[PDB]
């Protein structure tokens, strides 16, 4: 009864350390572990539900659940029902819920999937049709749902899973008895603890590269652990099971198949891909101006100028300081003449000590009822930086207008065109409150996951605080998410474009709204070497306007380390420089010349792809793709890019290799099976000084490791063979370089192929796809020709100018090179690295056919 193989052992004793004797009492195995496993654990008959009165619905099945025997957990709910709903082919959705108490909840034709069911011990088990594989078994241990403690397990089918945001972990999450909680927490990102977000949804690999993903749709506290057998327990704090599974079977097709419930990603505006600069300790707008005369004196790009806490009169949201900020508005106003936009930061916490009638956000916030609420009806008041702070709540809907009003009422003083939100955990200074917090089941629950701190309260505010919508006990997770959407919403209203939202706080769905930058990074070359596994998370999550702080946030960054930084920050979806109030200046301009050779070359070739980078924005804001991917997404029929986490793709075709060590002169990558072209030998313009010229033109992989050249000056970027990449002229901000005319980079494969496309907008107005405001034109190599193929043509796009075509893998110089079938003014062929270079004067917007023999 208690012949249990070590790796299949659930915890029977997860709330306490707990003897053998009691143990024993619970009715579980005690079995010291022979070096955690559990020494604890369910015997296979521990009492579980029973399944009864199954039934059959139009939609799926509907079933009752009981329990004879209660848990070792207060407030069993003995009765539960089970509703399955087969909602796509590829999407199976169920839930169980209390029928006496609505409970919180978070605001061949034949389907991919087969479901049955045990009937005691209660679980529904969920095969893939194609192959009988068994995705999904929660027959694997007890179901437990008491009011505030759900647990969920089922065998996983390998030992390949990744989700679960936001840890510092590899992509590939360890089965080795690994407890991941969910509860956001303002912490320096370091391993093992919960951080600023919350993201219930796993994607599972299967043997032979099929995957599925799971969602358990609750945003209470929670614990997920993960054994070796392999299974996995879900551990929630309250709410319902509200879990959809999903068939994929492809990688991808189970992240699109996850946005389809949670939100197709966010359009930014295209000046949004640009270069962003910010620091505490730009302590004036004559020291800010200065970062934009340095940037600009050393040819560096810069497309957004940010300020942190600087701006505000003694850190308060919704003012700037008469000191150092007494022309802020100006100062916003000559950035936007000079073709640049502003960022500043935005706290959540309002500060709740000034004189009354002193200070509107807060004397407008008390008098529409706008924050959150203690056991005494009053605002709960907490410490950040202005002092005592009052926080709303984004659940209210006067708050949400409230809101609106204070961010339409500041753009009228400064013309600011996005929101940095930060803090939005929401963080603490103290311990729950000013007044601390009651003694409750919410603030002292009898299961407390593996939060730092060991409590609910730490870092933030008491949990059985009221919102609008719920008790902060289960709203938390949504803080973050709730101010994202509230400051999407006001920036909509206020500017009457695209509004660019970065926050820190995060939960699923957070995509549809906003970006996410991870947070304060150590200046480290572990801290570089783990923000590449981060940002291809968040890419899987539907949250690809991500990155991390540019030569990281945390110390002194090395004049090494932001080479290599700004190197591999050039592939940021979100490529923001921002350095700590103590730290010395990390700026591209404050280091030698050699070092800014190899960072304006990196931020050149980010410009110069930014057509490329706008296009995959595109197809993750219209098709649930991901912008910056990992390998096994675009490679998921071999197992040897499953553990690569230290390369990411752009798209399908652009393939990464960062150097993220000290001293090193050389990176060894994974190419799977094709050629990729080294991007060296595609022609880019800069506007300063470069690098000087040094490496293998194409690599010929038959998937395998390959060591590459990497001196200081370099970063490896190849383009995949049978993929063309549109390039836009250089600019020192996205108004000049959407001006330029553009190039084309075509990667043949051996059989002279290639396809492509590019997306192109007004880059900032709303609404512009179903308005149909924008130019799509696909480009396909075929038969030594490149042709366009318009999609949609209108004013926006028409007349873009294509000045020059770069074609790789031409075997033998050609005899001559034709232009709509005249011969062009000029072209170079290079035997060495098998590149023809054409110049051209062709229209994005027109049909024009090249060819070359
Ligand atoms: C819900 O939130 C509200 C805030 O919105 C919070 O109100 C606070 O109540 C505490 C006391 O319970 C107040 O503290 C007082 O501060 C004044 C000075 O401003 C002092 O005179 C008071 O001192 C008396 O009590 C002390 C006990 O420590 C004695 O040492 C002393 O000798 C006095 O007898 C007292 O410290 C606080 O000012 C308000 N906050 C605000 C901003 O009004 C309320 O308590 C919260 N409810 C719960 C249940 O937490
Ligand atoms: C879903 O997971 C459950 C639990 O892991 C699996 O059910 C378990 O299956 C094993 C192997 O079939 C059972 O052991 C066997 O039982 C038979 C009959 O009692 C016995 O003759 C064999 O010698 C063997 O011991 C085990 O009892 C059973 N557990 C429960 C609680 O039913 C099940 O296989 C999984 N379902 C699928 C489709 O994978
Ligand atoms: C499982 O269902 C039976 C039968 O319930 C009836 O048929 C269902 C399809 C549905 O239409 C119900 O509303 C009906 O009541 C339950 O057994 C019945 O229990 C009720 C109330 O105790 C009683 O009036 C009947 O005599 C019972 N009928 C029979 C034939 O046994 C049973 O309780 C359900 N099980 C659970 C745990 O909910
Ligand atoms: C980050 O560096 C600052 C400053 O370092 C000093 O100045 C630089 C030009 C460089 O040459 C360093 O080697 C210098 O030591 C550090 O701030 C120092 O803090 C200590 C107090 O702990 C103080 O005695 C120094 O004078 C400070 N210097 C200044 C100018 O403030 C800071 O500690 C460094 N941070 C980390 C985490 O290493
Ligand atoms: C912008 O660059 C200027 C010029 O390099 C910097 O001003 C110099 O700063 C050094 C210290 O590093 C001083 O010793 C010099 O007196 C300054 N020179 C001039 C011409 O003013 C300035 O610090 C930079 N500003 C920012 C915000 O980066
Ligand atoms: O707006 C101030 C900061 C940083 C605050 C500090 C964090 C560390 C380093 C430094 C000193 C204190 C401890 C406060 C700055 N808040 C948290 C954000 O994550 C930072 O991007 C932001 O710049
Ligand atoms: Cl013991
Ligand atoms: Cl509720
Ligand atoms: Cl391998
Ligand atoms: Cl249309």
């Amino acid at each position: 009864q208690c012949d249990v193989p070590p790796n299949s052992r659930f915890d029977c004793a997860p709330d306490k350390a707990i003897t053998q004797e009691q143990c024993e009492a619970r009715g579980c195995c005690y079995i010291p572990a022979k070096q955690g496993q559990p020494w604890c654990f369910f015997p296979p008959s521990y009492p579980s539900y029973k399944l009864e009165n199954l039934s059959s619905s139009e939609m799926g099945y509907t079933a009752t659940l009981t329990r004879t025997t209660p848990t070792f957990f207060p407030k069993d709910i003995l009765t539960l029902r089970l509703d399955v709903m087969m909602e796509t082919e590829n999407r199976l959705h169920f839930t169980i819920k209390d029928p006496a108490n609505r409970r919180y909840e978070v605001p061949a034709p034949s389907p991919l999937y087969s479901v049955e069911f045990s009937e005691e011990p209660f679980g529904v088990i969920v095969h893939r049709q194609l192959d009988g594989r068994v995705l999904l078994n929660t027959t694997v241990a007890p179901l437990f749902f008491a009011d505030q403690f759900l647990q969920l397990s089922t065998s996983l089918p390998s030992q390949y899973i990744t989700g679960l945001a936001e840890h510092l972990s590899p992509l590939m999450l360890s089965t080795s008895w690994t407890r991941i909680t969910l509860w956001n927490r303002d912490l320096a990102p370091t391993p093992g603890a919960n951080l600023y977000g919350s993201h219930p949804f796993y994607l599972a690999l299967e043997d032979g590269g099929s995957a599925h993903g799971v969602f358990l749709l609750n945003s209470n506290a929670m614990d997920v652990v993960l054994q070796p057998s392999p299974a996995l327990s879900w551990r929630s704090t309250g709410g319902i099971l509200d879990v959809y599974i999903f068939l994929g079977p492809e990688p991808k097709s189970v992240v699109q198949q996850y946005l389809d419930v949670v939100g197709y990603p966010f359009m930014p505006p295209y000046w949004g891909l640009g270069f962003h600069l910010c620091r505490w300790g730009y302590s004036s707008t004559a020291i800010t101006r200065q970062v934009v005369e340095n940037m600009t004196r050393a040819h560096f790009p810069l497309d957004v100028q940010w300020n942190d806490l600087d701006y505000m009169d003694s850190r308060r949201d919704f003012t700037f300081n008469k000191d150092g900020f007494r022309d802020f508005p100006a100062m916003v106003q000559e950035l936007h003449q000079g073709g640049r936009r502003y960022m500043m930061i935005v706290d959540p916490a309002i500060s709740s000590s000034g004189p009354a009638g002193s200070y509107r956000p807060y004397d407008e916030g008390l008098r529409r009822g706008v924050f959150i609420t203690n056991e005494t009806g009053q605002p709960l008041i907490g410490k950040v930086w202005p002092g005592s702070t009052a926080f709303p709540d984004f659940t209210n809907p006067t708050a949400l207008a409230w809101w609106e009003d204070m961010v339409a009422e500041f753009h009228d003083q400064v013309p600011f065109d996005g929101m940095w939100i930060d803090m939005n955990e929401p963080s603490n200074f103290i311990r729950g409150s000013e007044d601390g917090c009651p003694n409750n089941e919410l603030e002292n629950p009898p299961y407390v996951p593996g939060v730092v701190g060991g409590t609910l309260q730490a870092a933030t505010i008491c949990a059985s605080s009221h919102q609008f919508l719920s008790t902060h006990y289960n709203l938390h997770n949504l803080y973050g998410l709730t101010e994202a959407i509230a400051s999407h919403r006001a920036l909509v209203k206020a500017r009457g474009t695209r509004p660019f939202v970065i926050s820190r706080s995060t939960f699923a769905g957070h995509g549809r709204y906003a970006g996410h930058w991870t947070g304060d990074v150590w200046s480290s070359w572990e801290q570089l070497a783990s923000s590449v596994p981060e940002i291809l998370q968040f890419n899987l999550l539907g949250v690809p306007l991500v990155g991390a702080d540019v030569c990281g946030f945390l110390g002194n960054t090395s004049e090494e380390l932001c080479v290599r930084w700004t190197q591999l920050g050039a592939f940021y979806p979100f490529m923001r420089n921002h350095n700590s109030l103590l730290s010395l200046p990390q700026e591209p301009y404050s280091f030698s010349e050699p070092a800014q050779q190899a960072m304006r070359k990196a931020l050149t070739l980010r410009y110069a792809l930014l057509p490329h980078l706008y296009t995959l924005f595109h197809q993750a804001h219209v098709a649930g793709e991901t912008v910056a991917r990992p390998l096994f997404l675009e490679f998921p029929k071999d197992s040897s890019t499953w553990t690569v986490d230290h390369q990411l793709l752009w798209g399908e075709a652009l393939l990464i290799t960062p150097v993220l060590q000290a001293g090193k002169a050389e990176v060894t990558g994974y190419f799977p099976l094709g050629t990729w072209y080294d991007l060296q030998t595609v022609p880019i313009e800069a506007l300063g000084s470069l690098p000087p010229p040094p490496r293998e033109p194409a690599i010929h992989s038959e998937g395998q490791w390959v060591t590459l050249p990497a001196p200081l000056d370099t970063i490896n970027v190849h383009l995949r063979a049978g993929y063309i990449i549109p390039l836009q002229g250089p600019g020192l901000t996205t108004t000049e370089s959407r001006q330029q005319p553009m190039a084309l980079a075509v990667a043949l494969t051996k059989g002279g192929e290639a396809r492509g496309e590019l997306f192109w907008d007004d880059g900032e107005s709303l609404e512009v796809l179903e308005r149909g405001a924008y130019t799509q034109v696909i480009f396909l190599a075929r038969n030594n020709t490149i042709v366009n193929e318009l999609v949609r043509v209108t004013s926006e796009g028409a007349g873009l100018q294509l000045q020059k075509v770069t074609v790789l893998g031409v075997a033998t110089a050609p005899q001559q090179v034709l232009s709509n079938g005249v011969p062009v003014s000029n072209f170079t062929y290079s035997p060495d690295t098998k590149v023809l270079d054409i110049c051209v004067s062709l229209l994005m917007g027109e049909q024009f056919l090249v060819s070359w023999c």
